[PDB]
Order: structure tokens, then sequence, then C-alpha cells
């Protein structure tokens, strides 16, 4: 494990990285976030921003030092301040950012700014590839609504590794979430579809825990159904 | 306001009807809900079924006799019983038919069949035009999840209308009805983006209330505010 200044990075595969950012605050402490880089020949792509622009500066400049490759494109899993809150980082360096249409719509709204382009799913989840130009091996999925209503998912191909951002709960979280855009009656059923969109990643990463087996998909599924009659 | 069978038809404007049909309940008698008929020169336009496939063919049978044009394409508003319940009624009658990508997505799930075509959406929410061929006046917007996450929206160009489906109650209503697929956290701003959208439309149709001022809007937005809290 990389540390460089205030980001943590570990390499998951050869050519895949998890980047970790905290949010230092009272009360609480440090609240960490996962996002992953990947090195796709001559470039680099970026899955989710860290919490603030400084801390994603900072992955750029990891990435920089590390890889020396340049960044082609970041794609960002929804508009919460732990996967978009350095949006403006990523534009002042000249990289070319993705989010789904609806994560775009929803930005302003958040405190988030959008990205520059937008995603678009097929009624069956998968992205649009028009939409979605020279992602390399990133696989977006659109699972339906879950942790959010916009939220996406991304498998890298050529590894077992699947990215569920903060759809997935670890294999021992006991709550789905506090905040009402959390969709109590899909929940589960996204879970499940993310599962069967990347059947065989062994490798599941998430936000807000470290990688984890595909039981932390049967547990997040499981979660989320006994909930769904007991939310008032 | 004419019956035939077991819905009722009301002129809103020249060019424009409601169609209410009703869904007997245990929970209490008949529950109304409300679509939209508009003919565009020489076809005709549906906006959402009834909830059923029988009563979705009355619809048709209704419009063969008072308006006797053909039914080019119907827009459902969202993957509920009362606004897709008939879709089998309009396939088999060779009528094509629009949806949010994301309301196909979430039809099966839902115990509904999804419609044959899927709406795709700009970041701001207007519907894209590739996506929504021929819709003559009808200008779809999505303002955001509210009641549903996939929840669509009317504008019917050249005339007072917008239709808000069941985004938007009527500004005499005690509760903003069943939040099960809501969305708490967006509710009041994507009641709002609709308000935005549609700023001259004086007539507010809506799913389950007689057609109302723009109050409904201010109304529902209200309603909404007082659905987010400040979760510790
Ligand atoms: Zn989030
Ligand atoms: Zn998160
Ligand atoms: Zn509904
Ligand atoms: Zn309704």
């Amino acid at each position: 494990d990389q540390r460089f200044g205030d980001l943590v990075f570990r390499q998951l595969a050869p050519n895949v990285w998890q980047h970790t950012s905290y949010l230092d605050m009272p009360g609480f402490g440090a609240v960490a976030s996962n996002g992953l880089i990947v090195r796709d020949g001559g470039r680099v792509l970026v899955v989710d921003t860290a919490w603030t622009d400084d801390q994603t500066a900072q992955i750029l400049n990891w990435i920089k030092q590390e890889i020396n490759l340049p960044v082609a494109l970041a794609v960002v899993t929804h508009a919460h301040q732990d996967k978009m809150g350095g949006m403006d980082a990523l534009h002042a360096a000249g990289i070319a950012t993705y989010a789904n249409a609806l994560s775009n719509q929803l930005a302003p709204q958040e405190g988030m700014v959008a990205a520059q382009h937008s995603l678009t799913f097929a009624a069956n989840g998968w992205v649009e590839p028009a939409t979605a130009p020279n992602f390399g091996p990133l696989k977006v999925f659109y699972p339906g609504p879950g942790h959010t209503s916009d939220n996406i998912t991304v498998g890298i191909d050529g590894t077992d590794i699947a990215f569920g951002g903060c759809l997935i709960k670890d294999s021992k979280a006991k709550s789905l979430g506090n905040l009402g855009d959390a969709d109590t009656e899909h929940y589960a059923a996204s879970a499940r579809a993310f599962g069967a969109a990347f059947p065989k990643a062994s490798m599941i990463v998430m936000s807000h825990s470290a990688p984890d087996s595909r039981a932390a998909i049967t547990h997040t599924a499981r979660m989320a159904d006994k909930l769904r009659k007991l939310v008032p």
C-alpha cells in the first residue's frame, strides 16, 4: 500500500489500483472512500474522484509519479461527495469526465459539479456505447435504483474485478443507509442485477470497505430484502 | 364529459381529452387514474394506459368512435399499474409504445410489460429527440426522482396543459400518497423542476385528481419539503 499525501493506494491486479481518500471530520473520525485507477495500454482511466478537489489532484500527482501515463477519462459513479467532490480538479487537468445523465442532472442539487458528458443506458442496464467512447476495459452497468437512483457500476474487463461503488455493502454491514434517496423497494434487485451483470467477478471492490468476495453481493441483497418490510 | 363503458372522458381543450379509469381495490372503493388523449392533425397520441388491458382497449374503442383517427403512439409515464397496466392492449392493436428506459428496466420487477421503445434524457431533463420520433406537440421532460425514480412528465405544445402524472397532487391534497417507491430527498426539487420546465402551463393535469392550477405544483413541492429531514 503506497501512501501519497493523504491518499492511499493499493494494487489489486497488474493494471488496476484502488485509491482511498479520507474525510477528516469531528465526532466521527476519518471516513474512507474508495475508487479505481486502471492502466489501459498507454493511458490511465479513473473511476471516482476523491472527496475533495485537492485530494483528487493528489491522485493525479500519484498517477504521474507512479505510472507516468496520461489520464484519458474519469467515470464517476453517482452524484455524492465521495464520488464527485473532486470534479473541478479533473476538469482543470484536462480530463474528460463521464457520469450517468441522471447524476449530471442531480449534481447541482447536491453540491456537485456535473461531469462533461452524460452516459445513457439501455433497458437492459448496459451503457449505450455511443455515449462511452474509448472506455477500453471499463464495462459500465446501471443496475437500477439502490444506494441512489443514479448509481452506476463498473466491471474491468480481463480481470476478476467489479466495482459496486456504494451500492454493494460489506459482507458484515447491518444498515443499507440513512438517506431517503436510497430506493428501499428496488435495492435488493439492483444488488442482484449487479451480480448478474458481472457473474465472473470474484473480487468485488466497494466505496467504503476493503475488497470482498461475491458474499458482499448476497449479503447486501439479503439486508435489502429484510428491510423492505420495516421501513416506516 | 362523457361515459363509455366503465371509463370517463373529459375534453380539456380542442384536441385534448383526459381519460379516466377505475380499479376496485380492497383498501377502499374505485380508485381513479387519469391519462391523456391528444389529436395531432390526422393521428392520435396517447399518454398512459388505463389500469388494465381491457380498460385500455375501451380507450381505443372510444377513440375510434369519437375521433376516428389512428393512434400513432403511446407514451407511458412510469412503471406502475395505473400507467402501464394496459400495455398488451396497445401492442395487440399495433400501437408504438414509449417509456423512460428506466421504466422499461423496472417493468418486469413491477408486474408490467415493457414499452417497445426507450426514451433517454439529457442532463437537463429534456428528452433526447432521437428517442422520441414524431411526438408532435408532446414535450417530454424527466424532472428527477419523485413519486418514483422513473417518473416522467409531458407538456402539450400549443395548449396551456402540462401533465405531471403521479408526481403532482392537487392543491388541496392531504398527502403525497404512496411513498413506497418515492425519493423523499429529491421529490420537492423534482416537483419544481416540472413547474420550471412548463412555466406557461396554467392547466396542470394529474393522475389522481381533477385538473388544477399551478397551485398543485407549489402545494406538492411544499408537502415534499416536509419530507426532507436532516439525519445526524
Ligand atoms: Zn452515495
Ligand atoms: Zn458512499
Ligand atoms: Zn406510480
Ligand atoms: Zn398513480
